[PDB]
């Protein structure tokens, strides 16, 4: 008897890819890859930053090899050197506006690691957690499959930008009543995944004030927190934090944690650096021995502690990634518009939230399939349909910016509008 | 309402070790390190090759820069080159007298992951599995405490060298009946954590019939199968499946599998790689899925790609190995034999499983916990008491060999017989 946990267009469109990929040499006519969130932006910097400073790669700490020391390095609680690093750079990216404490970091493998131990250690099976939609397609394996938990939707329409609202938070708390779940906490994604978009301080407000009410946690996935590259201006949950009387009163300040990870503004996916940060004690003691089953390699902790500890790079690095990040979305966002097809608008992330809503034969989901298959196979490049992301409202498509080429986005624009010229 | 999850002389003398530290120049007079499985014996091999082939971790290829290849590397198949070093080196281990399917082999971030995650696939909150005792002390966390499975022991005695017998395994079985268990399989260590012993083909077969009656798994965490340096001879549990008409007959052979490491052999716990491989193709595409929550930094898998492809490496990596292992070992047997004190005979593992009854004050454990305490506190050594590693018997301790220098060893070794030679 097989066990139950061994036994979706996001993932769809994926394999679709695999099996003819675009080529400008050899597959020119092959579908062009827009649905994954990736960063192939800045890699020179760091190619740069590695040619002028090689000790760190080559195991060798000031002109002396730690091969050894580093081989057996498996201490739970991370390379000292690198959570320092790593509050640093955390510390940077949200303009010194706040402070973390190394000991209150914990490294994992990875946020797809950090999520699953986060619901791992505040919520048993069984029990729910609220997550805006439209939001990352992968959650529902991280923070479900292996935990026995239960996600409950808030629903964000785009009659407001898709923000967060009271009555969405009620609406979404009842309906894990009628599910008759229990509810443990929210979590939510700043900036925004689908959406492109950085959190409202009113936003913040809303949430802080809705788990102080309900007793519950707030986990803010702030992976894209050092991509934001146009106003308004990033807002870290812990910066809402800071002034309003919680510093070390009331008690919601202890409900509150993020996630991070180096995936997305570094590009840095393949090794593996995630990390999660919590004012309670416990969490922190609870999630360090849990991330006993996904530590990062002390080989990485190593090279990545010496990258991050240097300022000037640092600095460089988040300018120029801003910089080129912007350039990039305004790229998409024009070379959408002439097809006529409008972007919400947004600041931050790797991808563009783009309304397809007038290109749907009716307002259904239905219809958006339709619409999502015609563009993959006629059009040949793979982008994710809103349904996958959750979205209550049919028609959005998410359109990733930064995995491939410049010349390769203008190609994939170039095919749209002879496709939407052709039909429509 | 923090959830439940969130919320032992092994870790205890761990931590006794951290307070005081030994050092052969700053605290001479701090506990010595006996307690944890590491091997230190062979770095300069590994340096040496580092040394000569600087490529790997330069993040370079036939001379070409493929940094940023390798950052976005996260594919959860893992990186092919490496997969296919990883089932060679495998096979090498066994005298390549069996062969391993890179596509059913699946990268964890070390074998605590590893191990966890074939308890996820193959049982439910609530169900259980068998476990040889003596067992490493790691199992009641790893196998039990984010899945909700139960541990049922399967009694081993000293009257035949602590091996299986058929009246162990169904009692043992019986046991999970009294306790409203399933029993969904037996999970083995072979070579034996803390036995120091390798599992008799007679064992094995026991266990195959065992396993083949009852419709259950068997899993053989194999993580000391490269560091077997005395007869008899190590026996893969998948070598045993070789000859017996199960090749491509019966069904048992796709309910056997294995757990890998380099943590042990090559002494690279700090890099977390581990491994599961399965003839179930299921089982590794449940386990493939699961591997996202804890995967091998892809900076790691291209170093070891390259390391593990020179067959000149591997081949007197382990040659010395074993001899230097060997070497050790019988220098604690024989440091051990002048204070009067015997171990189980072994040949493998990085530790030697010592018989201390007879200075023990009772046959309890009671006593056990005396005279382990005695040894910390006055003759500042940390070893292992045999409870913590379930062992029906009081009296066996667990010794590490080849986590310190020789010298350190010898140190510990005549600071032992002062103790006994004192009190006894
Ligand atoms: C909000 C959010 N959280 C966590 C993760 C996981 O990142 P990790 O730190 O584990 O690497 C992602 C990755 N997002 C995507 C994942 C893509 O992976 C597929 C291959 N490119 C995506 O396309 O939105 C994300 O968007
Ligand atoms: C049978 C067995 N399986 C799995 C593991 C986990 O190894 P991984 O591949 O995850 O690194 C161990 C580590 N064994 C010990 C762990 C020691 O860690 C403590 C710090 N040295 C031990 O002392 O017996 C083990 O002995």
């Amino acid at each position: 008897m097989l066990s139950r946990n061994a036994t979706s267009s996001y993932f769809l469109g994926w394999q679709e890819y695999e099996k003819n990929p675009y080529h400008e040499v050899h597959n020119t006519n092959g579908i062009i890859q827009m649905g994954l969130a990736e960063n192939q932006l800045c890699f020179d910097l760091l190619e740069s930053w590695l040619a002028k400073n090689p000790e760190a790669a080559a195991f060798k700490k000031n002109g002396e090899s730690i091969f050894a020391e580093l081989a057996l390095f498996q201490d739970y609680h991370g390379l000292p050197a690198f959570k320092k690093a790593m509050v640093d750079f955390m510390a940077e990216i949200r303009g010194n506006k706040v402070t973390f404490d190394p000991n209150h970091l914990v490294l994992t493998a990875g946020a797809t690691s950090a999520n699953e131990t986060f619901i791992f250690c505040l919520a048993d099976p069984g029990e729910a957690v609220l997550i805006p939609t439209p939001y990352y397609p992968g959650f529902d394996r991280d923070l479900k499959w292996r935990t026995g938990v239960e996600i409950v939707p808030i629903h964000c329409t785009s009659s407001n930008g898709f923000q967060i609202t009271e009555t969405a938070l009620e609406e979404a708390y009842q309906e894990a009543e009628k599910r008759n779940l229990r509810v443990k906490g929210v979590l939510v994604t700043n900036p925004s995944n689908p959406l492109g978009t950085t959190m409202t301080r009113n936003e913040l407000y809303l949430l802080l004030s809705f788990v102080e009410d309900k007793g519950i946690h707030l986990i803010s996935d702030e992976i894209y927190s050092g991509t934001a590259f146009s106003s308004p201006s990033f807002i870290s949950v812990m910066e809402v934090l800071k002034d309003r009387n919680c510093d070390e009163n009331s008690e919601v300040w202890q409900r509150v944690h993020v996630v991070y990870s180096l995936s997305k503004d570094l590009g840095l996916p393949g090794f593996r650096v995630g990390a999660i940060y919590s004012n309670d004690d416990m969490v922190v003691a609870a999630a360090t021995k849990m991330s006993s089953f996904g530590l990062v390699s002390s080989q990485t902790q190593h090279l990545l502690s010496a990258m991050l500890s240097d300022k000037k790079l640092t600095k460089n690095y988040i300018a120029e990634n801003h910089k080129r990040l912007k350039q990039r979305q305004k790229k998409l966002v024009s070379g959408l518009q002439k097809s006529g097809i409008s972007c919400l608008n947004g600041n931050a992330g790797l991808f563009c939230w783009v309304d397809m809503r007038h290109l749907l034969r009716s307002n259904t989901f239905e219809a958006e399939m339709e619409l999502w298959k015609k563009i993959v196979y006629e059009v040949h490049l793979n982008i994710s349909p809103g349904s996958s992301c959750h979205c209550t409202e049919p028609g959005w498509f998410r359109v990733c910016f930064a995995n491939l080429p410049e010349r390769t986005l203008d190609l994939a624009m170039q095919r749209l509008k002879a496709f939407v010229g052709e039909y429509y």
